[PDB]
């Protein structure tokens, strides 16, 4: 088949009825735009950001320039920017919706609780904010602290990345200048910067990248991640469930689709209601269970157990339109992206009801549209139940095929830091005796999305985790490309028998897989922790650890920003497909060559998994050979 | 040569420098440009946003959506959202410095002062702050003020909007659910709703494309233009100085460009130090001189007058390169757009030095970086002064031969809301009655950039511009474009013989030209004042005036914020060239068709100038026809 799918046989099953049923999929649609594609938009040569445009740098027909005057480096890491003004600000709004909802629920407005108050202290501890009154009191002040992180600008210093990053990368993002301001504000001087004619300057412009990357983890990530474990719990490691064979056509199921737990969490705090229960079964069902999709869906399964109401994780983005070729959705509540907008077609033909729970995401053919706020998440989810139960009796129960595929796997969910600590024995110590001994080589955070671009979904991904594994790299993954790993088996017990003799002896002895599901992308700030851990114990730098980073099928700027983030944090960051350019050569040399001189870290690039793995365990064996182990 | 240059004689008598100095420019490079231009890119159906892209839409090889689904009336109108994000967030970080240089004037910390305390204090009053204390105190609370409405989030009300809006828009704006948050998290929201697998309904996209334009008037541009009348004053009528024949190159030459003024100011005030100008004299020149560029330069001419030091208007954009190649310049000192990339070389061969004046403005060969903040600024008036000495003595004086040509025209600058009622006699209502008795059909806001791409820089502009008043259509112009009609003669009492019989009637009788310049296209705003003032004083709907909008040399997303607003505030807004847009024609239909029915508002356009000037003179009459005029 000349057609990229998947390396996941539930997804194959799949699109093979999308394809019978003459279903619009992303599979097919690649193929048509294979026949025209743009080879300067492919290598970020080309521009269309003003009225004198659209332009394309081709010296050797005369376009050295742009019309305005910039050049082919300038061009690429412009645009580069300005897409990363968008995955900046997504993390910020999920930021900001966090601590407004941190806020609600201390005032009483919300179905949730302060779950995690140990957290919620000791956070408030490190920020030397004030602790006297209730835990209410408390959960105040930190969503205003944190508002406020969002919200600093140039000239206010930052206290969360002085808490929350190592020493020595302090010292190097002062000598570059590049502590960054709020993401707010960052992201706001950061598109402004891109209108024409204003920088054009490739080294600015990435440099603005790296700020970027900085405002993202240090303003936003970090405390909206620990603010979603004040609220739901910090995970710990426990068996769960994944991949399209969870769904049970007899009973009426909802799916929840985005990054923002929020409304998930009600959804299954509802779904526990006897009430609605029998709801279900007065409509014919068996009962009425949730379920998780992409990372609002990771989010849920890091902290929730699997139970007789949640049953676990679908799948990542490229699953989604497969997923409704289940013919087992009732309803899909749909938060961020990735939510793909032709999925109206599809929703009718299988009989599913497509509902927004975010201003966010529109698309052609949605039928309800429940915006997301605090203090009306429990009449949203009992709307979305609501809306589950008439869906299965009328569009759905009697009407429509269910074509649900058999493959379960079991993946470990929930790795934290603090899990780690806790398999360790409440020290890093461990893990650093075994990496200086040589049973792990090094660690590699795996923060990817996926995509069809360099192979069929997942390819990439789950071939370089597990060439990884064999040369006895511990991978800690974030986001799509952990629910790949996840659905692909690499996350149990079992896959130890994948891991080289180093990893395995660990895995065994600790009872950990060799890849540890840390979460989200969003969790990149979270992954950092232990990289800082790790830098603080050992007082090296960042740069000098044996560890690196991969986002080996990424799509958009959500992986790209952490990428940005894992250079200024000096960090070997492979790339895959490559980002768009290639054309542009003084800038292609910044990343990938000159960067080490500057923070430390560069950007690698290629999709064959044993080069780059070979590649990741060169970087690391030139680490440990400079720590003398 | 058939390279397309400018309808004005003196940027072509310096093109012709610039050309046998076989240095690049903006007009020289649009030629190859056209040997490859992209008809998607043109037409607003490719796409780079994520990597299963670059994406193409052509149903004749089967690509009808891109690989995510997402069709071609979505993707034209998302990166046109994205683009306008980059638009809004040039208004943002203007009016937070106006407002942090209101602030620390108040505080004593600036060479500046409060100069229109009744502005001041009027708009304490409006907006109900307190006014106890000095009108010191009250600048603060002012400018903490604005500062809230820059920060508001969705579900927190405005008060600008409340207070400079008419009724019956608001109503409209309520009805749609378009109110908007305060500008940065409008912009965020934006941002991250145009990422993949988010908002692909171009509806939706359209709709906070109107949002947008709004955050970016009522939350932005209204507040920072009043604060800046707070400082500098409220322009009133007064003759001007324009176009490359006011520099002499026997004096010391700073020039200053881009769209914030306050450098501008300060170096004024600097160059007024007699011991600045003694040391100019020492260093062999006739004495020191400052003019201004752009918006800036734009900013300044409204307020200040011509004198010994202060000289005036060199031109819009375009002009800048121009300008260099004239051998007189000494310091151009670069605040934000435009401050074109490839300045570097022309620089150099000229003699002139470089200054970036913003963290934002960076290009190759940029020789001072002086970052602005409030409380340096009189540090930094004073180091440009010192460069420019420098400069004079070793890299001009004596070296460089100037090329300076005749060309100076007279334009009456400083046109306001406060200006016309007192040209009124201290009413609209005179306006009004002329109006309403047909000897000026309507008016017009021309709010305008300038490019290429439809023509010799400024070409469509002028001459659209002559066919408006010659059809007895007054013009408030506004932007690049408004630098455009000043230079070309359009703005000062002998224009009055250019207009039709009613309209040359009025402004004989008035004293005042066809063509009133408002200032810079962040004067939108400020236009609106007016716009909402005719709306309140017939008591009809802003969509039921004899108006309309044109930026018919459109270049980037100043101008189309603009635009944007001009549609949510419902009025007809014709834009040349075509956004690129033209591939989609649902959007199309929406933007051009159905808005009247939605916002009121409607899309025009068109590059011919008569063609263009009946439509809107079309559009006005049968506003007029409604309201029995
Ligand atoms: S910003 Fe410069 S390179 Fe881009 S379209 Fe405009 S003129 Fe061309
Ligand atoms: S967002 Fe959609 S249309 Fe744009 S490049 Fe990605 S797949 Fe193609
Ligand atoms: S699609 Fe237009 S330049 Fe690439
Ligand atoms: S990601
Ligand atoms: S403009």
């Amino acid at each position: 088949m000349a057609t990229k799918t998947s390396i996941h046989p539930s997804v194959n099953e799949l699109y093979q009825r999308l394809a019978e049923d003459q279903l619009s999929n992303c599979f097919d649609r690649f193929d048509p735009q294979e026949k025209i594609r743009c080879n300067y938009c492919e290598l970020g040569v080309s521009c269309q950001l003003c009225s004198n445009g659209p332009c394309r740098i081709n010296e050797k027909v005369g376009a050295t320039l742009g019309v305005c005057g910039i050049n082919a480096d300038g061009m690429a890491m412009r645009y580069m920017l300005l897409r990363n003004v968008m995955g900046t600000s997504t993390y910020t709004y999920h930021a900001y919706e966090a601590y407004k909802t941190l806020k609600m629920t201390a005032l009483g407005n919300t179905p949730f609780t302060i779950t995690d108050k140990d957290k919620l202290y000791q956070m408030a501890k490190d920020l030397e904010l004030n602790t006297e009154g209730k835990p209410e009191d408390v959960a105040v002040r930190l969503s205003d602290f944190l508002i406020w992180e969002l919200y600093r600008d140039y000239d206010e210093p930052g206290k969360m990345i002085e808490v929350y990053a190592p020493l020595k990368r302090k010292e190097v993002w002062r000598k570059l200048g590049i502590y960054p301001a709020g993401p707010l504000h960052e992201l706001k001087d950061a598109a402004a910067s891109c209108l024409t004619n204003v920088d054009g300057d490739y080294v600015s412009l990435a440099t603005k990248g790296l700020r970027l990357g900085l405002s993202c983890i240090y303003g936003a990530q970090i405390g909206l991640e620990l603010v979603q474990d004040i609220l739901f719990g910090t995970g710990m490691p426990h068996e769960m469930d994944v991949d399209l064979g969870i769904f049970d056509a007899d009973y009426i199921n909802i799916v929840f689709n985005g990054h923002e737990p929020f409304v998930g969490v009600a959804l299954i705090l509802a779904a526990k209601e006897a009430v609605n229960q029998d709801k279900a079964k007065a409509a014919g069902a068996k009962s009425l269970r949730i379920y998780g999709s992409i990372e609002s869906g990771q989010e849920v399964v890091q902290r929730f157990q699997k139970d007789e109401v949640f049953r676990g994780l679908t799948g990542n983005w490229l699953t989604i339109e497969p997923m409704l070729a289940t013919g087992a959705v009732d309803v899909l509540a749909m938060d961020m992206n990735c939510s793909p907008p032709n999925l109206g077609p599809l929703a009718e033909k299988y009989g599913a009801t497509l509902v927004s729970v975010s201003r966010l995401v529109r698309f052609p053919g949605i039928h309800h549209f429940l915006d997301y706020k605090p203090s009306e998440v429990r009449e949203i989810a009992q709307k979305i139940i609501d809306i589950a139960v008439d869906s299965f009796k009328n569009k759905r129960h009697g009407k429509i095929t269910p074509k649900i595929p058999a493959n379960i796997q079991k993946a470990i969910t929930g790795f934290t830091p603090e899990a780690i600590l806790k398999a360790l024995g409440g020290s890093i110590n461990p893990l650093i005796e075994v990496i200086k001994a040589g049973k792990i080589k090094g660690a590699v955070g795996l923060i990817n999305c996926t995509t069809l671009k360099n192979g069929p979904q997942d390819y990439v991904t789950v071939n370089l985790a597990k060439e990884l594994i064999k040369r006895d790299i511990l991978i800690l993954s974030g986001g799509c490309g952990n629910h790949a790993l996840e659905v692909a088996g690499l996350c149990n017990l079992d896959a130890i028998n994948l891991a080289g003799p180093g990893l395995s002896e660990v895995c065994r002895n600790l009872n950990i897989p060799p890849v540890l599901s840390f979460g989200t992308c969003t969790d990149t700030g979270r992954i950092s922790l232990v990289v800082t851990a790790l830098a603080n114990a050992l007082n090296v730098d960042t740069a000098d650890l044996p560890v690196a980073v991969t986002a080996p099928m990424y799509m958009e700027q959500k992986a790209t920003i952490d990428a940005l983030f894992a250079l200024a944090y000096g960090l070997y960051t492979h790339v895959a497909p490559d980002p768009p350019v290639m054309g542009a050569p003084n800038l292609v040399k910044l990343l990938t060559r000159d960067l080490p001189s500057i923070t430390g870290g560069r950007i690698a690039v290629g999709s064959d998994p044993v080069k780059v793995a070979d590649d990741i365990l060169a970087h690391i064996n030139d680490r440990r050979a400079k720590l003398g182990i």
